Order: C-alpha cells, then structure tokens, then sequence
C-alpha cells in the first residue's frame, strides 16, 4: 500500500550517470581493444547477463580491469554502456550489426529483442 | 532521437536492490544508534542531498561508515533507505514525523514535499 514516486527510478539513473561523467567512485575499467572505459560494477551487473556472471562470483568480484573479447567494437560497446546509464538506445542502419553482437556477448536480452524488431521493419 | 526502454530504469534499481539483499559490493554501513545498515555509496549518493555531500568531498569519499545524528529514528531511516533502493514510500500516520524528520536531516526533497502534502491531506 505504499506510496510510488513514478519518477524516482530514471532520477536515480539520471545521478549514476552524472557520477560516472565525474569518475565518482567508478570501481572498474572495461578494456574493448584500444579503448577503455569507466564503470560502477554495480551499474554493470544490473543491466548484463556477463558482467553480473563476472561480478557475482567472488573469485572475480574485486578485479578492477575486464578485458572483452577481441572481436568487440568499442563503438558498439560505448552505445551499449551509454544505454546502461540512460535508458536510451543509439540505433539505426549503420550500427544495428555491431551493436545487437556486442548485445548478444553482454547478455542484455531486451537490447537483442529490441535489435531484432529494428531487422524486422527495416 | 535514441530508441527509449521505459522500464529500464526500474529494472536497475530492483537489480540494485537485490544487490543490497545480498550484500553483494555494498561499500558503506550507515550506523543509526543501535541498529546498522549496508549499502551502496552511489545509491546513498543518488537519493540523498546529506550522503551526496559528503561523498563528492575528496577527504571523505573513501569513508566505509557513516555515524548518524543520534536523534535519527533507525526505523525512520529504514523506510527512506528503502524508498531510495524501490520508488515506494512507507507512509503513515503513526510514522510521518520520524519520517519527515528523517526526509528533511537526510536532504530528500521529493519525500519531504509528499510529507507535506500528506499532513495538508490529513
Ligand atoms: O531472468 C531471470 O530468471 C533472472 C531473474 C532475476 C535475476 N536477478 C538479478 N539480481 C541482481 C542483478 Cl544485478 C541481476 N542482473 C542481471 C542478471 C542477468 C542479466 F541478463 C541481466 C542483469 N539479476 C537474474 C535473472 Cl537471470
Ligand atoms: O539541487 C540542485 O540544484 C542539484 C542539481 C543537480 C545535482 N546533481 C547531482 N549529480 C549527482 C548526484 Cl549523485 C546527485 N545527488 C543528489 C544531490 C543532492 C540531493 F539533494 C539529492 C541527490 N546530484 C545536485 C543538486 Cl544539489
Ligand atoms: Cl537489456
Ligand atoms: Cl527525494
């Protein structure tokens, strides 16, 4: 029976993004070849099915560096994780290949639905 | 304009409060008279104007507990933790005033204007 604030959950987001664009308190780094990029772990494991399986082992839970696979594009990477932040998704023709694949190694289901109702009426 | 996942937001922070559930990279216990309580230094940072404060600040941002003011309400406090890691907010009559007191030394703006609003609608 208890009060819902309907704009509380994307204000929170909207505060963890502005922390990352401030380095506060980001506890990793994802390495996607030439490029590297800062995270919160936390942020991370709740929106992908890799990072939560990296992360919620405790052999793992205190690397401070993860090295994706070679073959991902930092690009589609960046769109991804800027998606993790935002609630917002950087598709269209000249990206949907790349990012559904590095959607597919994140394990981040909704991203590769979403990807394939892009193909479907495209 | 991007592609937007409305339930994206709200999908993070259950994925964050299931996180706190496990204590799972929990960095900061927030210490309220007898009782104690872990959590994310983000989350804190996020939903509160007191814990944003003081974590932006060089000099205490690595800090692992925070003692609070003596007359904070564990109970009280509770409640606001749990708003913050949910969207919901368990309101009363038998507990407005902790809460409220709570809402106000904690710097949550949006839960201090819903007690008010909750005290002009009896
Ligand atoms: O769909 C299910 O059956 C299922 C239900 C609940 C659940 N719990 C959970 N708790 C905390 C976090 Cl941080 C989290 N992150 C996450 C995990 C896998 C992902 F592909 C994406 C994000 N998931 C996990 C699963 Cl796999
Ligand atoms: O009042 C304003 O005009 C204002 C506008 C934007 C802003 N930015 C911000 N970025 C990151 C985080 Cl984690 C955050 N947390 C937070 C701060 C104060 C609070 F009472 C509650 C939460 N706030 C801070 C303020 Cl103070
Ligand atoms: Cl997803
Ligand atoms: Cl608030």
């Amino acid at each position: 029976s208890q009060i819902q604030f309907t704009r509380h959950a994307s204000d929170v987001l909207l505060n963890l993004n502005r922390l990352r664009s401030r380095d506060i308190l980001t506890d990793v780094v994802i390495v996607v070849s030439r490029e590297q990029f800062r995270a919160h772990k936390t942020v991370l494991m709740a929106c992908s099915g890799l990072f939560y399986s990296i992360f919620t082992d405790q052999l793992k839970r205190n690397l401070s560096v993860i090295n994706l696979d070679p073959e991902i594009n930092p690009e589609g990477f960046n769109i991804l994780l800027d998606f993790m932040y935002t609630s917002r998704l950087n598709l269209r023709e000249g990206n949907i290949m790349a990012v559904m694949a590095t959607a597919m190694y994140l394990q981040m289901e909704h991203v590769v639905d979403t990807c394939r109702k892009f193909i479907k009426a495209s």
